[PDB]
């Protein structure tokens, strides 16, 4: 119903209609099938001030969807900066750890995300984090062919 209505506006990035729809009652952590709440997709689709009014009306900065990614995962993955500069200002689990294992350090190694590495770092990101593979965001470094971006991730 409206939290249907809720968690695609906030995809397609209608900052009108998601505030509507918040103040006409749409719980702001409404999870779609495979758990993805407003503020994951926001997160993902790259909306910024989506992600501040969901933040400002009671979201879950950690919520897990049913793989265990919380918005800072998304954010990472899709090379996001602001938005994880917000969510982490938000106070978003640094070190959250997938069902795999994964952290958002991961994700942002995984795909050369520099700036992202620096800021997770900056905000304590651990880097002996091990995956359920045993693959460290170093060791990830390596095999995805990021090898400068694996000196600052040693051990």
């Amino acid at each position: 119903d409206l939290g249907k209505k809720l968690l695609e506006a906030a995809r397609a990035g209608q900052d009108d209609e998601v505030r509507i729809l918040l103040a006409n009652g749409a719980d702001v952590n409404t999870a779609d099938e495979t758990g993805f709440t407003p503020l994951h997709l926001a997160a993902w689709e790259g909306h910024l001030g989506i992600v501040e009014v969901l933040l400002k009306n009671g979201a879950d900065v950690n919520a897990n969807d049913e793989r265990g990614h919380t918005p800072l995962h998304l954010a990472a993955y899709t090379g996001h900066l602001e938005i994880v500069e917000v969510l982490l200002k938000n106070g978003a689990g640094v070190n959250a750890t997938d069902v795999i294992g994964t952290a958002p350090l991961h994700l942002a190694a995984m795909w050369g995300h520099l700036e992202i590495v620096e800021v997770l770092l900056k905000n304590g990101a651990d880097v002996n984090i091990q995956d359920k593979f045993g693959k460290t965001a170093f060791d990830i470094s390596i095999d995805n062919g990021n090898e400068d971006l694996a000196e600052i991730l040693q051990k």
